């Protein structure tokens, strides 16, 4: 399949060079996979989600995305126009409030929730969890992300936006999950992207068009926007049978575009998420 005039990030994950405009992907599109977006929520009524989105859990007085961040991230995963995996099932877990904050205790409870809840859902191609959140180093936060991954979910987490080594942030610094840095449409490391040996992979993270609350759309930037590209890619590859939850981060790094990014520090991987799709 081909999406003409796609958001640059989508075009970028289907090309070996920057600057293209069509997103080419296999039509299976993540069908039969499931991606838990653990964030401020998902506006599942947005027409872009085509009924494929639902809230399954909130830790606040409402399950509504009053912020927009989780709806944006969910749209990069699996919206019809802005998503990598256009036929994936999306589940919202609201661990962040409408200002975008959440206590680590809440975030950890959300991760243990998903490890259990996936057992009450039909996800025959497998389960991914996208975590565009984090704060300072926490061994308990890292532990929770490791359990989620060990339970059989492909965990993708934001490297963070501190232009610093991700070793000092969580869940970015948990080695067993997939830690995602951000790039821009000229193949530079994004100005704010964290870096470090613990990064697994980069995805598109500067100026990313996606869904927004109130049935709308907007462009925003962050390792939060790169993470759902990687989460969607894993869903897509899992549906295609080319990888499993346990091995997907490795597979994506194995098959990445290599050495394309500029301003990558010594000791950080120069790998950009790539779907190797051949019409
Ligand atoms: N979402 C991100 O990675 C960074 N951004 C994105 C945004 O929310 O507009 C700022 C923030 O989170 O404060
Ligand atoms: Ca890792």
């Amino acid at each position: 399949a081909a999406q003409t005039n796609a958001p640059w990030g989508l075009a970028r994950i289907s090309s070996t060079s920057p600057g293209t405009s069509t997103y080419y992907y296999d039509e299976s599109a993540g069908q039969g996979s499931c991606v838990y977006v653990i964030d401020t929520g998902i506006e599942a009524s947005h027409p872009e989600f085509e009924g494929r989105a639902q809230m399954v859990k909130t830790y606040y007085y409402s399950s509504r995305d009053g912020n927009g961040h989780g709806t944006h991230c969910a749209g990069t995963v699996g919206s019809r126009t802005y998503g990598v995996a256009k036929k994936t099932q999306l589940f919202g877990v609201k661990v962040l409030d409408d200002n975008g904050s959440g206590q680590y205790s809440t975030i950890i409870a959300g991760m243990d929730f998903v490890a259990s809840d996936k057992n009450n859902r039909n996800c025959p191609k497998g389960v991914v969890a996208s975590l565009s959140l984090g704060g300072g180093y926490s061994s308990s936060v890292n532990s929770a992300a490791a359990r989620l991954q060990s339970s059989g979910v492909m965990v993708a987490v934001a490297a963070g936006n501190n232009n610093a080594d991700a070793r000092n942030y969580s869940p970015a610094s948990e080695p067993s999950v997939c830690t995602v840095g951000a790039s821009d449409r000229y193949d530079r490391r994004s100005s704010f992207s964290n870096y470090g040996s613990v990064l697994d992979i980069f995805g598109p993270g500067t100026d990313i068009l996606s869904t927004w609350i109130g049935g709308s759309t907007r462009s925003i930037s962050g390792t939060s926007m790169a993470t759902p590209h990687v989460a969607g890619l894993a869903a897509y590859l899992m549906t295609l049978g080319k990888t499993t939850a346990a091995s997907a981060c490795r597979y994506i790094a194995d098959t990445a575009n290599k050495g394309d990014l500029s301003n990558i520090p010594f000791g950080t991987v120069n790998l950009l998420a790539y779907n190797n799709y051949q019409a």
